[PDB]
């Protein structure tokens, strides 16, 4: 799977994307964390299935693709919303049903609000295309947890980097295919690159709430994580 | 102006604006346990070297002395950490916070696991000076830049100018790497390859602001004003 061309690499990822869902709320009827827990509980499921379809993923051991989810899922959820809000300045579209401004935001919520809106719009600025957030946040997957992990580790690390090197070889093909100059191409690399260490900020931050709430089961377990990813090929 | 520098000449101002390497002031003819207080002494000592640094990241002093303020409060700890690893790199296994005081794990262990990893990635990518001091600056504009939360028009020059200063180090860095002889697919995953381990040092950041606010002292974080004072 180190072998497909740039494009199918673009392809694949395109293909994978998950879907976008609704949130659960009677339409009919007058929480908020709620709401968006539940959203986010959902969308793990689905985000499992995307991450076995990023190309390379499923060669990992178990145990390590685990380890990459559980750095990396509130980062995955953070772009993808990022993303979809892309299109809605001064507001997050957390699903079609749920379009929240920073007002609907506000203990210690409208802090993370604002900074998922600074992202959105930055997005918005850059132009940020559907192919270069994929390679993006199939990036996130890879990189998030890899400097937190033997020789069948070191195997694991150096498959990570080859794929992490074909993702930017796909980011720059992408580049150089829409008619940027070479310069353009690493300085665009650069600039979505760098945007990735705020979203890992961000996931700090989040997370950093998220554990504060101390509700058992709040952050995804190692063994949860691995109860999703640990399928059997009887269906 | 300095968006009119060249590559090299980005590089040789970098290196030039290096920090000295600060020694911790414990009595070496005394005994050892502490910890966190030589390592606050340190970093607090450190601080200061870090604003005169800044001060000639070529366009830095270009921007306003608020937004200078910002990007510092945002990135001082990444800063820190960037030195800590770039110093300890041919010390495997150990941190080299000062040159008298060089720790191994089992001498907070969890913010000493990350930074050895981290050593021990710019080891395996065999990380050069021109290029750590190029990510240096980069976290020193890129940190704090989208956390500005305004856009009067004064904000809107300030940020342009903040990316046309990235962008340019990004230029050097790929020059960096040009000289050295890389192919153009080469640079181009090397240019990745480090950038990505910014957003780790941004992650190692966070995990160690959150041990200095948990301990509750007056001034462990640096204040806006303390900020403002050191760059007036
Ligand atoms: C892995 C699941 C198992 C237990 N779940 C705990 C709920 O964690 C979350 C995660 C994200 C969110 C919010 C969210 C929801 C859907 C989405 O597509 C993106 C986001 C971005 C973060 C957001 C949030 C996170 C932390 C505090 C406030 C808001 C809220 C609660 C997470
Ligand atoms: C801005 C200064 C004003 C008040 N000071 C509070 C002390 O903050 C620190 C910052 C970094 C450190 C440790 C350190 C010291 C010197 C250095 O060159 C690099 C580092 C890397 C982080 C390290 C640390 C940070 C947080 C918890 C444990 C260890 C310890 C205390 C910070």
């Amino acid at each position: 799977a180190l072998s497909l061309t740039a494009d199918q690499m673009v392809s694949a990822l395109l293909d994978a994307e998950p879907p976008i869902l609704y949130s659960e709320y009677d339409p009919t009827r007058p929480s908020m964390m709620g709401l968006l827990t539940n959203l986010a509980d959902r969308e793990l499921v689905h985000m499992i299935n995307w991450a076995k379809r990023v190309p390379g993923f499923v060669d990992l051991t178990l145990h390590d693709q685990v380890h990459l989810l559980e750095s990396a899922w509130l980062e995955i959820l953070m772009i993808g919303l990022v993303w979809r809000s892309m299109e809605h300045p001064g507001k997050l579209l957390f699903a079609p049903n749920l379009l929240l401004d920073r007002n609907q935001g506000k203990e210690g919520m409208v802090e993370i609000f604002d900074m998922l809106l600074a992202t959105s719009s930055r997005f918005r600025m850059m132009n940020l295309q559907g192919e270069e957030f994929v390679c993006l946040k199939s990036i996130i997957l890879l990189n998030s947890g890899v400097y937190t992990f033997t020789l069948k580790s070191l195997e694991e690390k150096d498959h990570i980097h080859r794929v992490l090197d074909k993702i930017t070889d796909t980011l720059i093909h992408l580049m150089a295919k829409a008619g940027l100059t070479l310069q353009q191409q690493h300085q665009r690399l650069a600039q979505l690159l760098l945007i990735l260490s705020h979203i890992r900020h961000m996931s700090n931050k989040g997370m950093e709430h998220l554990y504060s709430m101390k509700s058992k089961n709040v952050v995804p377990s190692y063994d949860l994580l691995l109860e999703m990813l640990d399928a059997h090929r009887l269906h």
